């Protein structure tokens, strides 16, 4: 007859690290790092994104002859663009303030194209010869579909003076361009006026431009250039145009309502018809964990990016007729702490749910607190700087590197500390049980020093159950123990 | 005859949360979050801020007729401006590099207005006709008070050549502008010359401008525009002007001395005859606490911004014929740990001074270290970007959000873990007292197991005080205890 | 006759601070803050930096006459420049996009100067009179050595048209400028053309410029101005020039290959002929500690910057023949951390326990090594490159630096204090464990004096004492002896 105190053990082989030891085996463990994704593009909060395929924002807006597929998108949440678009600008040139326009057009609540100036509004100018071989369409020269290129008619170029009243209830996006010739002979052949100018004016815009005739290298077989501009028109504002040559008039305008912000996404993966909350260039994330290591660039409410490859929290016990000093019992299955009973009546294991419940609740509460004490908010990450803005890009890189280092260090140190804290908490609990059963039986038995007590007298199964309950009668067997001694 | 060990208890109801349990009840607690403000604008380190009421910086500088009376306030620390100023640029137009001037005019010492070019310096030009209905004054047309609008005289407009030494010992701020006409007839009516230009040159400035004549939408009944410029003149530099029309000449200049930097606050709160160290748009704060949740935008030496609503540290014990493991003692005032005594003379309470003093010192040191290990620096937070710089604004927002998240997470985790440690720090000392008295007692008494010892022999008040002091004589009562043992 | 427990103590006077106490004396301690530097400028990863001495970047590129140090360094890691260079621009003027060019002129893999337009290519223009007193050389007027100032010849200025087709296999850097006159008479005397223009065009460049004639202040005795421009030419592109006056044609071009990125250091320290890994304007840092307080501006893989002056991590014992619960100043034990002091008729000695000491030292070493090693360090170049009209971005960067500094300082100090508190308990727990292990083996054969010793009733000699240290004790052997000794 003897009674011993031990702890649960199993065949688990999971390993964790503490501040002082490394590769400590535990019975149970939990991971708090996310490392998986679905590998597809899916909707953000029920709003389908916009996919431009092989086109670009400028080509889509200006109406490139090879990018007319996209004509119906009521709204979108973010824009997906290929890293190296093929069809961007058939005619060589540039667009002013491209990056700001892209950032503004990132997220649009409502989008619709309307016609503001019919082609019949130019009786004294030719509107059918404005084509070039640099913009082929089905093997024939063509031009942008959203603008019209005006040339002289009957060897005359009368001055142009028109204005537009905005009568719609939303803002309008308008684009126009100017063409640079190559030499004086070409300028005379195209516009008949050696000197030309363009004047554009609104309630807040005041612009005046002149052509720049010079010699330039060939791009796409053309030496000329075209520069385009854009503006936003108020609901009750008006815009006035005036020019006498080298003018590319607008034909279509876009009705735009903006009530949010986002960024532009560079990826090559395909659509997947899902709904998600966080999006990455290589897939989507559906995890509640506070840390991840998938990709730096993310859109939406996402966990924090860290460098570490493993963050495991220890939740179980230290894996390994005896006692708690030697090791953990394998015969016990229910509970974490308990007693192994043994006498002439029988043998077996009995668990102590009172402390096991407290330990389980404490561990679960710690894990839940660590997971849920993190605050997240909507964010958009991307690269939105051109060649001549390297300093700001370097500053942003400093931002990201510093934040990454801070988060990595904090997470690693927190995990390393908490593992050891949990282990010593378990040791304290088992020792508390051991001296709880102590100080009650008194001198009726002796402690072998291995975590067990050998009763001098005979303690029945009811007596042992009462001992487990915490109620024991010492004078009942005091005399039996006394004459048992020696 | 028995001696028992216990701890303090009271009628408190404060609650604190640990890493394992939520709102256990404690006797005493302290808050380390600031949530109060006076709701008024105070001076910053004894320096009056600048309040523009219903004006704007450009309107105040240029001298809008309905806006400014006179300068006052030779020095200031920061500028308070309303969200939507009413009087600003009565004549439609714009000011070049407005944001840079706004930022540079934040904190200024010895700001004084002087006159450089008297109106008598224009004998061949008209100076009393430059008025417009767009800037009325007491029901009559007027103009800006700091500049002069020049008109042709006797149907002529001779060329203007003027230069100015800066003989003063401080930097000088000068402003000028150019006017855009509407048509050729209006240009001829205002100035004889049909083609005009403006040339401005200093040791580091080289500018040449020409008017732009076009059709624009009317604002405030005027279709014209005026653009203004500014520059800083060195203490021994000179500035040269040259124009032949469409020239707005300066009349007054400001002597400026700058050392430091601040920002501009958008608020509507009134002044309160106050002196603070940290200022917010909704009020002023002074405190020593490391964290606050009042307003994201702050100026001065302010605590860190967090999102949490409650941050409470525990500085006491766990609240709830007795013993250690029963609960607290309501009846024993004046102490944290102590002994309850009961002999045949009577019963009462006594406290251990040394352990209580040590615990109080430790808790106070912990709280003071947590509060005082924080480093504070002067900072100015505000929004200083226009509509065409959205990317930098997004970068600043990412800045602020990341810092807020880091601080919130760190503060919450630290508070929880320190509460955990402090809550069970006291149990070690109480256990130490218990086994200390048990060690001195040895086997002269019997342990009831609830935290007391039943004395076999008689222990008078002198003996009881000796036991508390730590001077017990085992051989004195050993024989009596042996006889009583049977 | 008795056995006692204690711990090692010595004569060290190191002091550490915990969360609850201050001025705590410890036996051993280790610092994790770096505060020393060699005070020299040394190479970065075997690549010698570029030292410009008293010449600025613009003067070095344009070929200032007073910067005759035409030493060739094919590859450099970073640029060292004085705070206030003296020889910058002999002729007053400005350089467009100066800051971007300076940023791009950081670490360069390959650099070489070649001639693209010989002076013989101007038969109808004068190329020998383009000198000024503002650029002296050995007491004579001179000009920049990389550009040519063209003047009218035979009272005529024919229009200039030229192109250059890039046959090299690397990118090319080209610079050109335009001169502003003072009045109509000077313009007529210099170029004979009242109205002039400059046209430059490449596959991606389209620029047109016109002179601005006005009255300006006198700088270096000259009232004129000169504005310069730069561009990058692709390996198979060409550049076309066209002007009729006020033109400064290029003569030499730079052939450049760029791979990485760096910044510019402002310092006055001398060269040191080293090979370091982290650089600082006041010296070089050679250390593995995670924190330092030398200088905010650094280049390369460097530790974090904090405002603290001391960061000491406790790794020893509480410094101050009975011990265990009274002062454990056992100066006799000099061979371990925990042990026993024994005494009987044969003699006395200070034995030590190897297992507990090994466990404690392994744990402390693992803690210190983990704290030191769990640092992520990446290459970062920190500088201050912003002009007078970009103060807002500079303020943003300053806020960045201040916030990061505050976060790191607070975290480091709190971690150090808390870890010292944690470490100052493990030793006491080990001592207590050893004490109870010593107990429950003698049971009732000895009297626990409570001062930290046990006094055996029976007679135990050196062999029995060694056995009880070994963990093997024969209780029944001396049970009857303890019984008869008990009164
Ligand atoms: C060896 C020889 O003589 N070869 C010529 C060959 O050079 C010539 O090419 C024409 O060259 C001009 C440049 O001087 C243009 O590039 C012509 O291109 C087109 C185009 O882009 O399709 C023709 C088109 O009709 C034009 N459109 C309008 C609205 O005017 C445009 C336009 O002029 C330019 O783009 C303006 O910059 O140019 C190109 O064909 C050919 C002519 O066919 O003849 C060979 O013999
Ligand atoms: C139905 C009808 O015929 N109504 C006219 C009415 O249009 C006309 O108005 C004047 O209109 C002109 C535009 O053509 C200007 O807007 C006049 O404005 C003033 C002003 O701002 O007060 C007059 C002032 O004297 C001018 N100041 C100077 C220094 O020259 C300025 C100046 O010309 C402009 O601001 C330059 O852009 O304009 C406005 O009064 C009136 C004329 O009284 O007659 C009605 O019959
Ligand atoms: C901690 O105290 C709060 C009381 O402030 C308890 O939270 C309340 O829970 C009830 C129902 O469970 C809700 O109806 C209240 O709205 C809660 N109060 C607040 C302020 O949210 C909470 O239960 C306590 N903690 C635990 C573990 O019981
Ligand atoms: C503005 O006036 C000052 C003072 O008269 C001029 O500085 C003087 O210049 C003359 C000749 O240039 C010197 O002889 C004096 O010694 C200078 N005086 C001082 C106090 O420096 C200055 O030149 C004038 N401005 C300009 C543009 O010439
Ligand atoms: C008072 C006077 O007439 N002085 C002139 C000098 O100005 C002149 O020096 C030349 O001045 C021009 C400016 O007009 C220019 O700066 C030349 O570079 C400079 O050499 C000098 C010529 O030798 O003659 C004096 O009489
Ligand atoms: C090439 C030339 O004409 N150089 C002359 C210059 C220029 O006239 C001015 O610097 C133009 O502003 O002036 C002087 C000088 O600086 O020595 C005399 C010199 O002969
Ligand atoms: C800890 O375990 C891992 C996994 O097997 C192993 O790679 C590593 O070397 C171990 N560490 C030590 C110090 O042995
Ligand atoms: C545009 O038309 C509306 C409708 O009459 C009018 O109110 C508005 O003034 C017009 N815009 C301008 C600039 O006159
Ligand atoms: C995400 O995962 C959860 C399980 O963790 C699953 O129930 C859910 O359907 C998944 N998808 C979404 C959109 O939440
Ligand atoms: C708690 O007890 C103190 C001690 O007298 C008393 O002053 C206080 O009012 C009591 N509080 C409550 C809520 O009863
Ligand atoms: C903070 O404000 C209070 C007024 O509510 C004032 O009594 C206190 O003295 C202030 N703090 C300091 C340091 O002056
Ligand atoms: C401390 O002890 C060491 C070890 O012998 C000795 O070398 C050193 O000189 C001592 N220091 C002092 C100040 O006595
Ligand atoms: C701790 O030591 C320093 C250094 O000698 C001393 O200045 C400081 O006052 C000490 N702390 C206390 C509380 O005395
Ligand atoms: C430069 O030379 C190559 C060599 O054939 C030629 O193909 C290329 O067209 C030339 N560049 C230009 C702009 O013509
Ligand atoms: C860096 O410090 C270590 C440690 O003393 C030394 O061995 C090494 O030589 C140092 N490196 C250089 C380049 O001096």
């Amino acid at each position: 007859d003897q009674i011993c105190i031990g702890y649960h053990a199993n065949n688990s082989t999971e390993q964790v690290d503490t501040i002082m030891e490394k590769n400590v085996t535990v019975t149970h463990a939990q991971d708090i790092l996310e490392k998986t994704h679905n590998g597809k593009l899916c909707d953000l909060n029920g709003v389908k994104p916009l996919i431009l395929k092989d086109c670009s924002v400028a080509g889509w807006l200006l109406g490139n002859p090879m990018c007319d597929e996209f004509i119906r998108v009521p709204e979108w949440s973010y824009i997906v663009e290929r890293a190296n678009p093929a069809n961007d600008l058939c005619y060589p040139g540039s667009l002013n303030d491209y990056e700001e326009l892209k950032h503004m057009l990132s997220r649009i609540n409502h989008f619709e194209k309307i016609q503001i100036i019919p082609k019949s509004s130019w009786p004294n100018h030719e509107t059918s010869l404005g084509v070039s071989a640099a913009c082929p369409y089905q093997g024939a020269p063509s031009f942008f579909r959203n603008v019209v290129w005006l040339i002289k008619k009957n060897d005359a170029y009368p001055t142009i003076k028109i204005s537009y009243n905005n009568t719609n209830r939303e803002d309008l996006l308008i684009l126009w361009g100017i063409h640079h010739s190559n030499n004086a002979e070409e300028q005379t052949n195209l516009y008949k006026n050696p000197i030309t100018y363009i004047s554009v004016g609104t309630s807040t815009l005041n612009q005046r431009l002149a052509p720049k005739i010079a010699t330039r290298s060939q791009v796409n077989g053309q030496r000329g250039r075209m520069d385009f501009f854009w503006t936003i028109l108020k609901p009750d504002d008006a815009i006035h145009f005036e020019s006498n040559g080298n003018f590319i008039a607008p034909e279509y305008a876009y009705k735009i309502v903006k009530k949010g912000d986002s960024t532009i996404m560079k990826s090559g993966v395909e659509y997947g018809h899902c709904n998600t909350k966080c999006q990455t260039p290589v897939g989507a994330i559906n995890s509640s964990m506070p840390f991840h290591n998938i990709h730096p660039l993310t859109i939406g409410e996402c966990p924090k990016y860290v460098k570490s490859n493993k963050l495991v929290l220890a939740t179980g016990l230290r894996n390994s007729i005896a006692g708690f000093i030697e090791g953990g019992w394998q015969g016990m299955v229910d509970g974490w702490y308990g007693y192994h009973h043994s006498n002439e009546q029988g043998s077996g294991y009995a668990a102590d749910k009172e402390s096991t419940q407290k330990a389980i609740d404490g561990v679960t509460n710690k894990v839940n607190s660590i997971i849920d004490k993190m605050n997240t908010q909507f964010e958009a990450v991307g690269r939105e700087f051109n060649n001549l803005e390297r300093r700001i890009e370097n500053l942003n890189k400093k931002m990201e590197d510093g934040f990454l280092d801070v988060w990595t260090y904090n997470a690693e140190l927190l995990v390393l500390m908490e593992n050891e804290r949990t282990l010593d908490f378990h040791d304290s609990n088992v020792k508390n049980l051991y001296d709880k059963v102590r100080l009650q039986l008194r001198d009726n038995a002796k402690e072998l020093g291995n975590g067990c007590f050998e009763f001098y007298h005979k303690c029945d199964n009811e007596c042992m159950e009462s001992v487990r309950n915490g109620t024991y009668d010492y004078p009942q067997y005091s005399e039996e123990a006394r004459l048992k001694r020696e």
